[PDB]
């Protein structure tokens, strides 16, 4: 039972009855910032005394902030911006949010009803721009409309398959006078129509069948199982089926175990890779058969019986053609087919431990490794140490590139929502703002950003908000002074030409440049810099003990490359094992 | 006559035809940011010996810098960026270009046209994104349409209305070798026959004809009128009329001249405003009737005829009904009418002495003005000793809010492209970027942004761009410590509720946060900060005379207020004249 | 005070609350074609005692009956079809309606709500289809929105510049029981602010200063005069200005007076496009500078001050760069402009007898004519005799081709809406049904459909509608066995190679094909044929007389041609004045 500020019977503002329509969805914390189309938003805010907002100093930083809020709770991850310069900082993490199916809500105000397509002071038809890459948008003509918009709103971007969905809010709305119905249906007839029902008992027995007619399978594990870590684990038990993951699922199966293939693709393991490589059935859950993980499609488990389950239907059949299919919660999947795998363990033989030691070889033939030079800090070695002082237990966010692999690949994960990273969209800029959203979410945990310097930078100004938030977000920074990611394919693919990857001053080469330390100086946040590998593992520890926020700046040889690798649009036979820039 | 660094008869990637597209426009400076999608270009970027490449460390601070270029130069600027998360970092100053009519072209890589609409690694459909932000954007399918779509996209971008043009080139078209034809012609027959041709001797004289018949006249100077600088003035020799200008159109006319009236609108002078309210005859050259200018737009300029020249056709009669409209340009429309008053100076009467004396009453009885508390600097003072030790020569670009005003008000501006502000979708961030693309297209020149600390802070990154670019950028941030004008308007219309504007940090309230020395330092950029208004002339003059970059924090009292001011959708009988936040 | 079918608080069905919606508009008649789904609806219409159905055989038939409706009175014209193949066969009337700015109002059925885009049975995404052509649409979303929706689609289908506005209504709506709100406020907010408000003084008095400045000045009348009848004759007399009229401006000024210069244009007099040509004064009053009017918009009116009223300022500068311009209804322009004309006729000398008699001239040297040879009846004067037989009093409707050319130059239509023809589109086929709707809207009105063999066949069906829903139309058919305008454009431009332009039977050339007669005895439809110019008068003559429909076969050489003539993109130079296909 909600209780009000407002009497059911008493006229409230359009901002109010908005803000009011978050509290009735549970949401305690938003990040907004402010402008002329949203301030009666944020007045209603403050006049609110469960709504917490924390405010970035830039909007981008903002819904990235969201997003590791979301990413790292399973609650969706609201942000508000003001109408045009605030609408169109969004863009990034609404797309970002889009391809990585995070749950998230972005309010954005707007010109009056009025001025809408005059091109009036500081007006975008941001409904137009985020059309398509936003799960569903809405335009409020009405105050009427709020509280059965945003409720639509929040169902929408956590059901079914999660996505963005932005609510463009007129000023003379927010302003209008009004008493809102909260008790008003949905409007979404086919949406709800088209919604998964529970899978039947008839497709999940027809899937236990096939894997007990097969006796080398893999488990393809994905974003999709975010939500079912238990259910998995209790399905491998009576399996016994080897565990592939991939760069959205990581933590689902526990990265630690035995029957763990870790990640596969691109960049995955030669072990995960093979798995996949020489199966006869693939058991393909909440996944959507990426190019980077796939990358020639016809020679991507080419002899699988290939089982694919996921609670999008376009999704099924969409690159790879599957044998069986079921389209529905995973979760439920698993429940039901765990239920039988128990109930029938005496039938069933069950044991696929000849292809699993097929496997091992591989795992102690072609593990990962890294190669330590001098007094030189490997950055796979110090995501390794972060690993071993924080007990595999700590919340890592990441930007993208070269560290953001060796961040997935060194540190083993032990539940969901604690890899927070852009895998769809891959933006830089994600590591810093969505460990704030994930420290807010999470107060007593442990939150890391691994970040590159080049990521790092890009959104470099929430270290203010870091600091003014008092929130305890930890940064390893791995630093190689270059766009890594990018200068491995220069040197894979174009000998080794650099085109504009060098970060540092042209004028001073092995003065690390930017001054990292200087800029958490600058915020008030303690920092320190280690670039030799016997101080690297006190700094770490300096960092995870020193109360609040900490920069540690790791100095690492740029020359490294991230292996193995396998060229866009390859097959497993073509994968690159060893090599660097050296 | 174009040298190519190919034979003719030679096949090249079409990552080389599109660099060489480039040099054909004669491009000599881009601002581009790597990624996987636009690798080719950016080695064929450095196969150029004539294309200079700006890096930027992020691509908002790209597109911005791109904009400066443009806006100081009357020169295209161009900026390139990767698929996905690089390209949609370039929509706010897309949006930002349009609005404000600034050439520029936009080039972002994309996935294989194989890949599109898979939702693949890294993809967005940018042209979808961008196609109401732009003047008109490409999606190349084919290599051989490379030079034509180049040629059709600066073309587009500097003709008629100029404004922002995006190609987006798939990556297998940069690989594709193929031999070029530069001789292909353009197709945009229907943009091209709906081109404004030079305006008729018939329109021309019968508003010379209104001007002898009004004894009140005012004219109304936009953006448009950038490229009619001694025209205008040459006109108003001929006429005698006293001169608006808005935002957009400073220094168009001198600032500093006496029959200036300086900056019309929401926070334009009174007796600019006044000069409106009570003309007969308004001449509004190259302007659009922004909402900040007019208010509500039946009370503006009530009494007056209004004459309305514009190259867009679009924007004759769209808020505001002329009574005679010239469709073309404006430079050739004063021109044709500067011959006929000088061949007709006898006839004419053309005295305006009375109306004149009657606006300098008002000139000299609501001046502009500003209070001095102590030591306490006042930003509109600060501004105004820049204008005198730089002689009113330096290129001065800002961010948006209070800070953005007052350097609009307390410096003249002597000639046009002087002046670089976001005024259509006035986006924070963009004095610094903007400044770094003013100071390449102008080596030679005093270039100095003039930032608020909430603006400066979100593009902050681009300090590094500046130090690596060896460039001679001068930053006079008023620090006010808080996002001023949305504190403003707080002060003004809800009882001085703080609703998030207060910038510093929460525990150390008297402590200014965050300390932008250290951010300079961190760029290796010398910087001092200036609170006492004994010491900032001094302050100043070393950060003039002090070579290559440098920073001044000038610390001002946060309760000042932007004035005069007139509320939005309000009247010139609305103005807010005296007041602030003590 | 409106009597409703139901209680205020009874239940209905939302078909009951549609019809009850159409039924507080005033709708007296609608063109509806039953289908699955709009059963609903259709069972609804018999549940009124106010709104009458005439049922069509085809409902592009059925649409195009609306238009007649519509045109014919001035009241919006109402069609309903079902989904899919119903709605589908609307379109042609939509876009008809859309370029003739007709007030008219479409409703179709759609699949249930749950169903919308699955590509269902009989599903079509009309809304996508017909955003292009029409004012505007709507699909009904929720049974609560339908007495909202209908009252805004009758508001912008008539308000402003009139136009087609479609409402699909999904099935599960008409069968979902509610109690209907009449009292809710349109959603129109943009709209409503940009309607023109009445005209100033200010601008008014400056055309009637325009008009004593010129002494050749020209009245351009079109189809936006069709409501000032009165205002236009009262102004005419006033100043004395000779009147052009348009295809869609005929009878506004009548055709039979001697200030009157009928036609201009492509197929206009010659002697109203010479006073266009040598004008100096335009008075463009409710037309848009059609190409069919203008030719090559550089020669038009090239010596001319033009002044140009419009309620559509989108309109205003489009093609013809105008020098004064009011937006705004020219029934109070005019109005406005008549009050001071009177109140003012001492100062204004206003004499054109000099103008007046240099057209009169023009008038008698190049007036309109044609050939009679033997006693081959020729289609103008078969129209002359029409004209004389009904006093000039009757509604006239036409197809698309020759004929319609001649029933608009040899008819003088003295009042406007009574000269229904489709000018903008220019569809065939609208002669026959439009015939239907303006006998439906006028009863004691003679209506004759002047129409082609080639265009009279198309919608041949709706011969059974008039039988069956017993209407007096009359059918002057212009037999010339030949698709004539295609004919006359081959003759001319293609060396008379006839490329599929004849109509009869390739086996019987000099046989009459198809025999109409049978046609018209198929509906039980009294008909009669005639070939010589002899029995010609005393024909049409028997075909007014006798009551009810009337089909009379009037046997045309086909070698006539429309003239004068002048080729697209043309000058008055240009002006072909003699010759055929003989
Ligand atoms: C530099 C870089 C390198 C990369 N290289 C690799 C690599 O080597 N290996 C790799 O794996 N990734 C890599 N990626 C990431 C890659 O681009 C994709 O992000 C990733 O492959 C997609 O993971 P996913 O499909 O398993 O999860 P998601 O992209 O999140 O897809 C989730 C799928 O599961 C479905 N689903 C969601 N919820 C449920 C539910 N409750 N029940 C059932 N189904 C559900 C969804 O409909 C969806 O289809 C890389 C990214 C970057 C930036
Ligand atoms: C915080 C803030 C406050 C503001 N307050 C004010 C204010 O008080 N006063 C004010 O004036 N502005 C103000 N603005 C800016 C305002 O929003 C608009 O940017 C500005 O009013 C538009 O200026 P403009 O129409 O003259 O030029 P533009 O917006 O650049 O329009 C140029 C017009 O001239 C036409 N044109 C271009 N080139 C030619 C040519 N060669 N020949 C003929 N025509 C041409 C174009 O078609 C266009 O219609 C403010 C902005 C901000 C961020
Ligand atoms: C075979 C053929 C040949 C043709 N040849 C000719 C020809 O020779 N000569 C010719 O004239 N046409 C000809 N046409 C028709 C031509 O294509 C156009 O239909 C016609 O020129 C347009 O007439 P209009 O602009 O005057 O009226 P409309 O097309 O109906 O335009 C009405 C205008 O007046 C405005 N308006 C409407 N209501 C009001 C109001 N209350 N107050 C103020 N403004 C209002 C509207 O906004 C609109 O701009 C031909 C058509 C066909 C099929
Ligand atoms: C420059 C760059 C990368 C280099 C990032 O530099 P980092 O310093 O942050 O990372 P690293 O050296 O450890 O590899 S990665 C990349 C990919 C994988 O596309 N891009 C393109 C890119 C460019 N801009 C944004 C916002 N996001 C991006 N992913
Ligand atoms: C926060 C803010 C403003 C305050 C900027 O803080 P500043 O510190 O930079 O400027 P100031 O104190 O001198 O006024 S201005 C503004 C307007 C006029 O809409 N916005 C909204 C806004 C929010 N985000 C972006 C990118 N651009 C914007 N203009
Ligand atoms: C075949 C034809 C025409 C010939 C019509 O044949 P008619 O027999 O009806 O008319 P006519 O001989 O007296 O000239 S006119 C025309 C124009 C002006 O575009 N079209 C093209 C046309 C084709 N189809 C439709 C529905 N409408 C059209 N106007
Ligand atoms: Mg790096
Ligand atoms: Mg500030
Ligand atoms: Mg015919």
């Amino acid at each position: 039972t909600f209780i009000s500020r407002f009497a059911p019977d008493q006229p409230r503002k359009g901002a109010d009855i908005l803000v009011e329509a978050l509290e009735r969805q549970g949401v305690e914390t938003v990040f907004a910032y402010p402008g002329g189309a949203s301030m009666e938003i944020h007045q209603a805010l403050t006049r609110s005394s469960s709504i917490r907002n924390v405010l970035p100093r830039h909007e981008q930083g903002g819904v990235f902030a969201a997003e590791g809020y979301a990413r790292s709770s399973g609650k969706p991850g609201i942000c508000i911006a003001t109408s045009g310069p605030g609408a169109t900082n969004l863009v990034s993490g609404l797309a970002d949010a889009l391809l990585d199916s995070v749950p998230l809500v972005a309010i954005t105000g707007q010109v009056p009803r009025r001025m809408i397509g005059t091109d009036a002071f500081q007006e975008t038809p941001i409904v137009e721009v985020t059309r398509s890459i936003t799960k569903h948008n809405y335009l409020v003509m009405d105050v009427e409309d709020i509280p059965r918009i945003i409720e639509e709103a929040f169902f929408l971007a956590t059901s079914g398959r999660p996505g963005p969905v932005l609510v463009d809010v007129p000023k003379d709305i927010q302003q209008q006078l009004a008493i809102p119905n909260w008790e008003q249906a949905m409007r979404l007839p086919g949406y709800m129509s088209r919604m998964p029902k529970p899978p039947e008992d008839s497709h999940l027995e027809q899937i236990v069948r096939l894997i007990s007619e097969s006796k080398k399978p893999v488990l393809y594990v994905g974003g999709g199982c975010l939500n079912s870590s238990d259910e998995l684990g209790r399905f491998v038990e009576l399996t016994g089926i080897p565990v592939a993951s991939t760069l959205m699922g990581l933590g689902s199966y526990p990265c630690d175990d035995e029957l763990s293939l870790h990640m596969l693709g691109m960049h995955g393991t030669v072990y995960a890779n093979y798995a996949v490589e020489h199966s006869d059935l693939l058991l393909a859950f909440g996944v959507r058969f990426d190019d980077r993980v796939t990358g020639k499609l016809e020679a991507f488990a080419s002899r699988a019986k290939i089982v694919h389950i996921d609670i999008d239907s376009a999704e099924i059949g969409k690159n790879k053609t599957p044998h069986v299919s079921v389209c529905g919660d995973v979760k439920l999947a698993l429940q039901g087919m765990n239920k039988v795998l128990e109930n029938r363990a005496e039938e069933l033989k069950l044991d696929f431990g000849v292809w699993r030691n097929e496997l091992n070889v591989q795992k102690q033939k072609f593990p990962l490794s890294f190669k330590t030079f001098g007094e030189a800090i490997p950055p796979q070695y110090a995501i390794k140490v972060l690993d071993e002082l924080t007990d595999g237990k700590a919340i890592i966010s990441t930007g993208v590139g070269q560290h953001q692999m060796w961040a997935a690949q060194f540190y083993n994960y032990k539940k969901p929502r604690q890899w927070l990273s852009s895998g769809g969209l891959g933006a830089m800029g994600f590591g810093l703002p969505a460990a704030i959203g994930a420290s807010v979410a999470n107060p007593d945990a442990i939150v890391v950003d691994i970040d590159g310097d080049g990521s790092f930078i890009m959104n470099v100004q929430e270290l203010a908000t870091i600091r003014v938030e008092n929130l305890p977000v930890k940064v390893l920074l791995l630093n190689n002074q270059h766009l890594g990611m990018v200068m491995q394919w220069e040197d894979r693919f174009y000998k080794a030409n650099r085109a504009h990857t060098f970060l540092g001053d042209p004028a001073q080469e092995d003065e690390i440049f930017p001054n990292m330390l200087l800029f958490a100086a600058a915020c008030g946040i303690p920092a320190a810099r280690v670039t030799k590998k016997a101080d690297l593992r006190e700094a770490i520890q300096t960092m995870l003990d020193t109360p609040g926020p900490y920069l540690l700046d790791v100095i690492c040889p740029h020359q490294e490359h991230v292996l193995p690798m396998i060229p866009s649009g390859g097959t497993f036979n073509d994968v690159i094992t060893e090599g660097d820039g050296r």
